[PDB]
């Protein structure tokens, strides 16, 4: 009932290109797909369990402006938009999520998706 994909795997963008919503919900880690502006295209069940948000409700919201203002910073949004601009986004770092929630530290892996104007944000607890 799970997709046997590890967080941080070198070819994660190839493995996840085949997955619809149900398959994304089979991952062990949170998975968000953003467009280049930060609008949420996809959001899986594991991420909803980490953050408390409803994966169906967040689609179409802007990550940086709307749902995740704590990521509107050089250390998160800044890294994202630099990787969008280069066309080779691939950066991993720890971060704390603290907006209208118990502060929760995560490991974040942002990586360009194979789909046009699409960027993954992968998430697990630390
Ligand atoms: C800080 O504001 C973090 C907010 C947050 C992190 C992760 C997800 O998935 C959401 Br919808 C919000």
């Amino acid at each position: 009932h799970m997709e046997h994909v590890a967080f941080g795997s070198e070819d994660i963008e190839n493995t996840l290109a085949k997955m619809d919503d149900g398959q994304l919900d089979g991952l062990a880690f949170g998975a968000i797909q953003l467009d280049g502006d930060g609008n949420i295209l996809q959001y899986n069940a594991a991420e909803g369990d980490i953050t408390g948000r409803d994966p169906k409700q967040v689609i179409g919201k802007n990550f940086f402006k709307d749902v995740a203002p704590c990521t509107d910073s050089p250390e998160f949004y800044g890294k994202f938009k630099e990787g969008v601009a280069s066309g080779n986004l691939n950066t991993m770092f720890e971060y704390t999520f603290d907006y209208q929630m118990t502060p929760t530290k995560v490991k974040v892996h942002m990586k360009k998706a194979l789909s046009g104007d699409s960027y993954w944000v992968f998430v697990k607890r630390v």
